[PDB]
């Protein structure tokens, strides 16, 4: 009964396959909000698309609380569970 979400955040890494950057997109935003909180980082370095995708997706959430973030984060790591099959 902790950040089981943070446990999902492990699963999504174990998926037999680096999910599609677009599903990663969502996962990041909720993940990052839940673990970090209201984005204190900058827009893209070495991986533009990616860099913002994560930044941008999260940045979208800034203001939302860690747990709400979890609720959907988790449910979305859940999607990988199926998409890829962990
Ligand atoms: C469209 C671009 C991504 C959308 C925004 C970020 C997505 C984050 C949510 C999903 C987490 C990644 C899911 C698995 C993806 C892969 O597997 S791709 C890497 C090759 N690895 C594998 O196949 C095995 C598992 N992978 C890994 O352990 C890492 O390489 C990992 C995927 C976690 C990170 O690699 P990658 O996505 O290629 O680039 P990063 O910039 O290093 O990470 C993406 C962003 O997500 C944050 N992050 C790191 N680890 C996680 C986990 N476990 N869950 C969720 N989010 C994670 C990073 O902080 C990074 O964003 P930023 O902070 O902006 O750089």
């Amino acid at each position: 009964s902790q950040a089981e979400f943070d446990k999902a955040a492990e699963e999504v890494k174990h998926l037999k396959t680096k999910p599609a950057d677009e599903e990663m997109l969502f996962i990041y935003s909720h993940y990052k909000q839940a673990t970090v909180g209201d984005i204190n980082t900058e827009r893209p370095g070495m991986l533009d698309f990616k860099g913002k995708a994560k930044w941008d997706a999260w940045n979208e959430l800034k203001g939302t609380s860690k747990e709400d973030a979890m609720k959907a984060y988790i449910d979305k790591v859940e999607e990988l569970k199926k998409k890829y099959g962990i």
